[PDB]
């Protein structure tokens, strides 16, 4: 699979959003009337929710594409051609037209898109902004070049010049899009889906229920209405608008970087934090009825609309990363990012006492290991690999377990509670090591606090004559649960390499516990294969060495339409609340909110 035609289907894509919304952007602006406005509004929402719901046929995307093409470019003779009283009957018809086949093509576009193995669905995210923002520039670029002869209200050589621009696109994405995409060829009740998650219908209706209720209409209509605001600047309002909506989708994307970190957070918690937007209300009330001079002020009214527009693009796409993630054990959360590592050894072996610092980083998600050790204390009587049975497979918790046995592991949910584990390690012909250890978090950083004793170690031996070799190699480690303790066991012999050629086997017998008094997962018997890779950094004179870890959980060998069926019903919701914030706006209409004539 060559990635031309990986370019060439994006280009495709991107170019039928772009020619889906420019008829929407370029109809908001030139500040035309609130019924045409509700028409296509009321078009474009009866017709998608019959599209959905039924399989239509898949081979109407040139002939709709099309029939916009004549429609708009009816539009130019008609509003010379006809006398106004007419030309209002052709304005309205086309709306309503251009509503439904807009609609239409939108929903018969989406659908194809999840049958191919890459996601569309960000390409028309993306479109649909970049329609927005070359809109808006390609408007303000002509604003400086036409001349205000205002025949019925609105603008001569505004229209003309959008309007070809439009079906310029247009065009050339029918004839970009034909060849390619190639348009040849047990159940579950459904009520206990709607009742078990409705925590994001809910804010996904009511944050379009408002937004769509102020623009349109009290956004700039009744402030034109009251001040009599100069055109030169009406085209300015909208395009800040636009420009930000565009801007505000990115970011709760991505959240690897470490400064959008606090972006997608919950539902619950953006549930009650919702109504700090109720606050907008009565903002626009406030400066569209008062004629104190503070607030005739044109960077006031971007300001506000800036901030409308940046709260609507980022309350509006957060559902649709969250809720699959809280669809549902706890404790995993804590395993998605890089988490620190610090770990503290005190040791005594053979009346030698010690202390050992590592600091490092895992990845879960990877299930990978980086860490550093020195010695606080000088060099250190015995060697390092002996102590990585202490150091890294005392924390297990980072180990990388598959997706189907995930929720196998307690060590996933014990890190937030805490651990304890001892073990006890017995080196054929030497002496042997008791360790407790703990694991913790401290502050945001996972820590280990380890203490450990060595005796019966012979001064020939391989330990204390330093006879290991400097390397390490991949073990499986075997656990098992034990229910009396609540919690689990695990054996494994690590080999270690003799400078001569022989193999000293250490058995190593362990023993975790959790500290907290919360529950655990007891799993079934099991093993983790590990690879182990010391290093020494030239840089730095102190004893040190680097140790990078590759754990992987081993041992033991349907429901997608649920998903399918909960992003189907979030869609309908806000195409419901979208249609449900248009007539609201009448309401404004019983309070004298403009202005006086003077
Ligand atoms: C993201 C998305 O997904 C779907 C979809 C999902 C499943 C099945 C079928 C369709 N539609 C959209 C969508 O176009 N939103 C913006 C729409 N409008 C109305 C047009 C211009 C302004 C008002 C507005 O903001």
């Amino acid at each position: 699979l060559s990635s031309k035609q990986h370019f060439m289907l994006s280009l495709t894509f991107i170019l039928i959003g772009l020619s889906s919304l420019n008829v929407w952007n370029t109809a908001l602006g030139l500040n035309i009337n609130f019924k045409y406005n509700t028409f296509q509004i009321t078009g474009l929402v009866c017709s998608s929710i019959v599209a959905l719901f039924v399989e239509i046929p898949k081979i109407m995307l040139p002939f709709l594409l099309g029939g916009l093409s004549i429609l708009c470019a009816g539009f130019q003779i008609s509003h010379s051609f006809f006398t106004d009283t007419q030309f209002d009957t052709y304005c309205l018809v086309a709306f309503i037209v251009i509503g439904v086949v807009a609609g239409l093509a939108q929903t018969i576009a989406f659908n194809i898109g999840s049958t191919m193995e890459d996601n569309m669905g960000g390409y028309m995210s993306a479109g649909i902004g970049i329609s927005g923002v070359f809109i808006f520039v390609i408007n303000l670029l002509l604003d400086q070049f036409v001349s205000p002869e205002k025949h019925y209200g609105v603008n001569k050589a505004k229209l003309l010049a959008l309007y070809i621009i439009c079906e310029l696109c247009l065009i050339l994405a029918i004839v970009f899009c034909v060849c390619n995409l190639d348009l040849t060829n047990a159940t579950l009740s459904y009520m206990e889906l709607f009742k078990d998650s409705y925590k994001a219908i809910l804010t996904m209706f009511l944050v379009n229920w408002l937004t769509l209720q102020l623009f349109p209409g009290v956004g700039h209509k009744k402030w034109q209405e009251s001040h009599n605001i100069s055109d030169y600047n009406v085209t300015i309002i909208v395009g800040m608008f636009q420009v930000f909506d565009f801007l505000s989708r990115y970011p709760p994307n991505l959240t690897h970087i470490k400064i959008f970190k606090n972006f997608t957070f919950s539902l619950n918690k953006l549930l009650v934090a919702n109504s700090l937007r109720l606050l907008f209300i009565p903002w626009f009330i406030l400066n569209a009825c008062v004629d104190h001079p503070f607030f005739k002020n044109i960077v006031q009214q971007c300001v506000c609309m800036a901030m409308l527009a940046f709260t609507n693009g980022w309350f509006n796409t957060v559902p649709f990363l969250v809720f699959v993630k809280e669809l549902k054990s706890k404790g995993e959360e804590l395993f998605t990012g890089v988490v620190p590592i610090l770990v503290e050894l005190d040791g005594d072996v053979n009346g030698h006492k010690f202390s050992v610092s590592g600091e490092g980083e895992g990845d879960a998600t990877y299930g990978k290991l980086t860490l550093k050790f020195i010695c606080t204390t000088g060099k250190l009587p015995v060697p390092w690999p002996t102590l990585v049975t202490t150091l890294t497979y005392g924390v297990q918790c980072f180990s990388r377990y598959p997706d189907h046995m995930k929720q196998h592991d307690f060590f996933k949910s014990a890190m937030p509670e805490g651990y304890v584990q001892e073990r006890t390690i017995f080196f054929k012909d030497d002496g042997n090591y008791k360790t407790r250890a703990e694991v913790k978090f401290e502050g945001d950083t996972l820590v280990n606090r380890i203490e450990l004793k060595g005796i019966d170690f012979k001064e020939d031996g391989n330990i204390l004559g330093h006879k290991l070799e400097y390397n390490y190699n991949s073990h499986n480690v075997y656990i098992m649960a034990d229910k009396q303790k609540n919690g689990i066991k695990a054996n494994f012999k690590i080999r270690h390499n003799i400078e001569d050629g022989s193999v000293q086997l250490a058995d190593h017998y362990q023993q975790n516990t959790p500290i907290g008094d919360g529950p655990v997962l007891l799993p079934d018997n099991h093993y983790l294969s590990t690879q182990s890779a010391l290093s020494k950094d030239p840089n730095e004179k102190r004893d040190h060495m680097v140790l990078l870890e590759f754990v992987t959980a081993a041992g033991i060998t349907k429901k997608k339409k649920e998903i399918e069926i909960i992003s189907t019903f979030l869609v309908i919701a806000m195409f419901v609340g979208l249609f449900c914030g248009i007539w609201t706006t009448y309401i404004y209409n019983l309070f004298n909110i403009v202005l006086p004539k003077p």
